[PDB]
């Protein structure tokens, strides 16, 4: 429906005129043409959000979270419509964009509607006499931009904490999936939101993306991204010397131990890569079995994947879709090609959907390799519904090969030990890890990566302090300087 | 005195032979030579504290503590022997380097010596059956760059905090004030800090400094210094998206309403800006008087100004020394030749003291030249013993006065009216600000700026969670997820 810019509270055209397709990624069908933002749209948008700024941050904390709370509760009202538009734009079933993506994108945003006005300050001991305060405040207007996996949960992932913290946004989602995102602001000024406190700005990264993180009066950048984008995002901060936060990806490790309950983990490793079709940044894209008990798991796993009912988004009983974008497909598939030529053992999968209806759209079929770990295939993120299974013999060795990546976001273990969980958590290099569960998120609980994944966290308390500056103020009232110079 | 590199827990000459002449500022005479590191050397110093670092912060918290601890009594044992060589290297008068650089150096060593096991992470309220703790780790190794206008105080500063969480260290200090900072890390092992977690590596800018901010295995990098090179810290830093960290500097502003305390603003505001020959990031550059008391306090205050005991920073009895480098010192005088140029009456000091002694040193006197803002003196850091005045007549231009500057670090304003004291503060966008007193600092009050002064705080609970990770564990007890993929 919706499908301009919107910025200062109207959906706008883009000033040059711009556009871009948006494509059903189940059959290539045309699904509207967006309204393509550039350099000169991003001013305005920017401008409209500097503009609103003052009088947003000046709102008592409570009454921002009151909007957040009606928004999280309209969004569930138009629980349907936005599954549908979202699943039909991204490919994901509507099995996920139901129960998941939607209901996740609202639990969010109620959760920081919940924290806006729980947001504290600090009064530290000092000398005596003194009275120093800290005040904790808006950064002032932020720039946001994300991928196209979870373009409805992203929005509440990222302009939840960013307005509760009383922030003004512009927020550029992926040219590939505006839809969702757009149909949102338009539920925000709805509720109640102020125009210009919130932006919407679809567009090319290299036109929106970089015009945004260049911005003059950009006073923080939000990036979740690739590792090869974010070193984009850095350079263009140098201009103003923004602050800036980075959800590079990763590799996901999936390690089933010895003592591991089979069954719980062949599901949990189903999901955990093949949910969202494999285009999970937390994706365990890597499993890891104990040779004692890999024979008797791929047997199970492999079973299951074959089995698993792929096609139509809109059809409440597909299990799986297709990828959201024609490019991807290409490169996941050449990834496989070349897994191959790396001496690859293809277990389950391996191409395209046999299916006439199928090659319509951008589909892959639940792919199993073998290999080695130090592949090229182990090293870098495929973004698809592709697993590569390795073999390890002691703890030892399995640390030694989920640390063996250059990307730390997500991991997860299965075992029964108490001591092995938690000496694994403990050593393994990476911003969260999950023990006989995969892929559980939740707001409050901070979501980021390390190293090479990125810096800054979303969800929690820690979210907040991201998007937040500490004024300190110091009252002498009752010391007494003396002169330094003494007369 | 001491004067190579540290690496590794050994004073060792530079790979390549490299020498850098340190000079004293008070008649231009050599100090000794610094060996000059170079990539190379980094390389070594941050292989050092990378293999440091497993069982340094593989060590309970407690003991951290207890060795930096230790090292804040051992800084006070040699109070003098310190208070000496930094006065020497740098001009600071001793009586400063007695009385302030030195025990504010201790003080903050010590805050976070009995910090260490005081960061704690946190249990986050999840789904029924889950356990959700989140840790909070070292983020392995740090890199920090500091200039030399308090070489010595920045020690604790930066190293403090970093050291405390866990981290293990590589710092390059000023090549034109090292010597202080080396006898510090010398100090350390003395009081039982491993080889190799603390790499001291004096150098130029634009060999040891950018080695370092663009090397591969340093987690984040901490810089203190100008906005010009903040922005080659931020280009480097994409090399593997290290965290950083920014203090760049600022025009500081003073501002003093018709309702002061005239004595004390005058006392405050010289303090503010000639303590430290007005070398001060957060000093106050810039006063601002309100019509009505403007004459009165300039008749008080030009008169304390001239009457400022400047000469020999070892005299015991000197109240204000040299600027600690030559370049400084002409970059200086050219700042107020310009301030000329563009209509500014002089009204105290305005050109090297004529004396016999201090003509062989890098000296300037007390400096106070009235202007209009928006002029080109009043915008720029002029980083020495300047002061410019502007007059206002109604608190909203007092207030648009100081907030007309690129700058947002330091701010301070005299008053005695409840109302306007905390409006003004709460209004000037500025990571900090003074209200009848200035350059208050504290161990535990956060000190850092805003927008394009940089991002991250030093010295409080904020401090340490600039150097820190947070690993979240899920660990599922009593979870029984139906599989998510239906048989
Ligand atoms: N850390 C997390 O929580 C998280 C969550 C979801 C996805 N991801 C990551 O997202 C990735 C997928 O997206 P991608 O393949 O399109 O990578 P990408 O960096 O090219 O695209 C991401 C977004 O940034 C914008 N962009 C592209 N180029 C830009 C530029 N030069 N300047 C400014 N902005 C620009 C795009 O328009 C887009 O919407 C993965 O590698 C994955 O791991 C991370
Ligand atoms: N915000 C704060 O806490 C704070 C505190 C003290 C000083 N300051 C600011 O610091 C300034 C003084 O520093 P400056 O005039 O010597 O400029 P500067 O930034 O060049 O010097 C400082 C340090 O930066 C390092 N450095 C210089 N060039 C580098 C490069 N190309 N790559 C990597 N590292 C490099 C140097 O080797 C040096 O020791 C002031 O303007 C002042 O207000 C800010």
């Amino acid at each position: 429906m919706q499908n301009q810019l919107y910025i200062d509270g109207r959906f706008v055209d883009a000033v040059a005129g711009g556009t871009i397709d948006v494509v059903s990624p189940h059959d290539g069908s045309l699904i509207t043409r967006i309204a393509a933002a550039e350099a000169a749209d991003v001013d305005l948008a920017v401008a409209a959000a500097k503009r609103a700024f003052p009088a947003w941050s000046a709102l008592g904390a409570a009454e921002r979270g009151r909007l957040l709370l009606k928004l999280a509760d309209r969004i569930e009202e138009c629980s349907e419509e936005l599954a549908q538009l979202e699943s039909l734009n991204t490919g994901h079933p509507i099995r996920d964009s139901r129960g998941l993506d939607v209901p996740r994108t609202a639990a969010c945003f109620r959760y920081f509607g919940g924290m806006a006005d729980k947001i504290e300050g600090s009064v530290i001991p000092v000398d005596a006499g003194f009275l120093n305060y800290v005040q904790r405040k808006p950064i002032g207007v932020v720039a946001q931009i994300v991928p196209w996996n979870f373009p409805l949960m992203f929005t509440s992932w990222k302009m939840g904490p960013a307005l509760a913290a009383g922030n003004t946004i512009v927020i550029k989602p992926s040219e590939i999936t505006p839809l969702s995102t757009l149909r949102i602001v338009e539920l925000m000024t709805e509720v109640g939101f102020p125009k210009g406190v919130v932006n919407v700005v679809p567009g090319y990264g290299h036109t929106a993306g970089q015009a945004l993180a260049e911005h003059l009066d950009v006073g923080k950048i939000a990036f979740t991204g690739s590792t090869a984008t974010g070193r984009r995002i850095v350079e263009a901060s140098k201009s103003n010397l923004k602050r800036i936060q980075l959800e590079l990806g990763g590799k996901g490790a999936n390690i089933v131990f010895e003592d591991a309950n089979i069954e719980a983990a062949v599901n949990g490793a189903a999901w955990a890569i093949f949910h969202n079709q494999g285009q999970a940044c937390i994706a365990g894209s890597r499993l890891i079995l104990h040779k004692d008990i890999a024979d008797q798991f791929l047997e199970r796993f492999i079973a299951l994947a074959k089995s698993i009912r792929l096609g139509d988004p809109m059809d409440p009983e597909t299990e799986m879709g297709p990828l959201t974008s024609a490019l991807r497909r290409d490169r996941v598939l050449s990834y496989i090609d070349i897994a191959i030529e790396q001496g690859g053992k293809v277990l389950a999968g391996g191409k395209a959907p046999d299916d006439k209806a199928l090659a319509n759209g951008f589909y892959v079929e639940p792919t199993v390799v073998e290999a080695k770990p130090q592949d090229r295939v182990c090293q870098e993120e495929v973004f698809g519904p592709f697993v590569t299974v390795v073999r390890f013999s002691s703890d030892e060795e399995a640390l030694a090969i989920a640390n063996n990546t250059e990307y730390g976001l997500g991991s997860g273990l299965w075992t029964q030990n108490l001591a092995r969980a938690h000496k694994m958590a403990h050593a393994i290099h990476a911003g969260m890890c999950w023990i006989n569960c995969y892929k559980r998120v939740s707001p409050g609980s901070p979501f980021g990566g390390v190293g090479q994944s990125g810096y800054g966290r979303e969800m929690g308390f820690e979210a907040i302090h991201d998007y937040t500056e500490a004024r300190s103020v110091w009252v002498n009232v009752d010391a007494k300087i003396a002169p330094h110079f003494k007369r």
